[PDB]
């Protein structure tokens, strides 16, 4: 895992997501494991629901793998 990253697209249209939130998602996901109860911790933390957190987690992964240009 490299020190920091600048590879980040938007996984939302009208929902409030910033650089500080997506860091906490990846932090507790690697610390614990990507489960519904980990997404529920990150939900209460980031003012979201477990669904919102799970979606952005899966975006972040695909951005590090492919990213691309649309």
């Amino acid at each position: 895992s490299h020190m920091k990253n600048v590879i980040k697209k938007k996984g939302e249209i009208i929902i409030l997501w910033t650089r500080n939130d997506d860091r906490v998602i990846l932090l507790e996901c690697q610390k614990r494991g990507p489960s519904s109860k980990t997404f529920a911790y990150l939900a209460a933390k980031l003012d979201k629901n477990p669904n919102q957190v799970s979606e952005r987690f899966q975006q972040l992964m695909k951005l590090f793998e492919k990213s691309k240009c649309r």
